[PDB]
């Protein structure tokens, strides 16, 4: 299965794992859970100096997408990998507006753009 | 082997405009299509950053663009005769050099909708 397929492949590194319905041009989209700590939360802490503390996202694809549609149509793992990366990276950026290796992000984008 | 040729770069210009202060092309050691800078005397990234933290206020830096004459994406720009086609790369590889040079950029979602629609061109 698709969804658990991702699960295996991103481990820890996310919360969980959801297909949302929220239909648009987006394929995903990631977010925090009521009482944890906030993506807003954490970057108070690095603006007082203090270390970010680790903040679980959920990791959300969309399945009406024509992106995350191909990727679960994806039969080769280092393919799949790059896709799931790809969209893990974009809500990233989208909730945060920063990378943590923006030049991987801008790597990967451009070997999916000519292969 | 490397005799660039065509009208590329003014093609760029006119469709940038000032957004940036000059575009060249330049080859780089790696493998990425285009980068930005700033010149000598000029106000560079972290300058700003130091200026803002100052409780300044300054304009947003006038860049470089400086795209990569080899570059298979880059090539495929110049090579692109729609003007929206070529408007679009254009405007994804800015966005990409923004990125790797601020870490940020104004408007996350805008990119992110483009190289969507690049990857599925
Ligand atoms: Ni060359």
């Amino acid at each position: 299965s698709f969804i658990d397929r991702v699960k295996a492949l991103l481990g820890e590194r996310v919360k969980d794992v959801r297909l949302t319905h929220r239909l648009t041009d987006t394929p995903a989209i990631v977010s925090t859970d009521a009482d944890e700590m906030s993506t807003q939360m954490a970057k108070l802490f690095a603006a007082a100096g203090q270390k970010v503390p680790e903040v679980k996202y959920i990791f959300e694809l969309n399945p009406d997408h024509v992106l995350v549609k191909r990727a679960a149509d994806t039969e080769d793992e280092a393919k799949f990998s790059e896709w799931v990366e790809l969209l893990l990276d974009q809500a990233l950026l989208a909730e945060r507006g920063t990378l943590e290796d923006p030049n991987l992000f801008i790597r990967r984008m451009n070997q999916l753009l000519v292969s």
